[PDB]
């Protein structure tokens, strides 16, 4: 899986270990081993949510399978949870887009997963 | 809805009001209240379009509904106009990817919209 | 077609000409004229892949058609090769998302491609 966070929060507000924590928790939540989890944190961004410049985030989780109704609520609870506690971002100022990828449409190691 | 602009235009040429202006014009164009609109502007990017490094933009509009053949043609006018006037980008150097998101695939406030 | 690379490799390791080369290679590989090809390189990113912050990359290729089982393998070979050769990134620390865009969902110059 691939998790990306874009936020207006400063670089200096990202705690040491946040990428490690996201990796480990997305492994648990997703059922996929840690070695397949990629994480990307883009702080200091020029953004607004509802016309306000308070702390916010635009995020995406891409995964081959492991994407659906209940799973996505469950991921949003986890991720909103972490964004609140670690980055101090209100859960109502987060969007997370979920993408179920076909294996044939993910390249890796000179090939695809199809 | 969510709107993202990636551009090689420098940070200093992004007007201070650009995120609000986007926010407001997107609310009108989509029919959704401004509160639902998130906007992200990423300047100083290392980009080329058609092999030239003249000013350009790669953008995305994600929304739950309000995406279609007719609406997308319309949004391109609006957004090429804003980018042309505010960032001095030629409209032929602008791509915009449109995504019609399922409610179950959009996380927000510890849950999803489903 | 549109190709984006997000990497933790530093800005100073991106060779001069990398954007041109990508453009050239994507044109030949897709059979689309170079004028329709946009490339975007984002270095210095805060990323982890499998828990490790060794060199890695997360990438997207968006294109109207020219996306499929075999074409995507061939693109992966080409692009991981280029990421291995120019950015010193190991192929198994690269993910590439392929998206077959409907023409009506790509805005360009005040309209769509539908
Ligand atoms: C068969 N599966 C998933 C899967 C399901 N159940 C499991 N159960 C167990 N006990 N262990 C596993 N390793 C496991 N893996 C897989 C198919 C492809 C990929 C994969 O290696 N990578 C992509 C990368 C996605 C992206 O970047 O877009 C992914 O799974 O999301 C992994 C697992």
């Amino acid at each position: 899986p691939m998790f990306i966070v874009n936020t207006n929060v400063p670089r200096a507000s990202v705690p040491d270990g946040f990428l490690s924590e996201l990796t480990q928790q997305l492994a648990q939540a997703t059922g996929k081993p840690p070695q397949y989890i990629a994480v990307h944190v883009v702080p200091d961004q020029l953004m607004a949510f509802g016309g306000s410049s308070e702390p916010c985030a635009l995020c995406s989780l891409h995964s081959i399978g492991k994407i659906g109704g209940a799973q996505n609520r469950s991921y949003s609870k986890l991720l909103c949870g972490l964004l609140a506690e670690r980055l101090r971002i209100s859960p109502d100022r987060v969007y997370i887009n979920y993408y179920d990828m076909n294996a044939a449409n993910v390249g890796w190691n000179n090939s695809t997963f199809a």
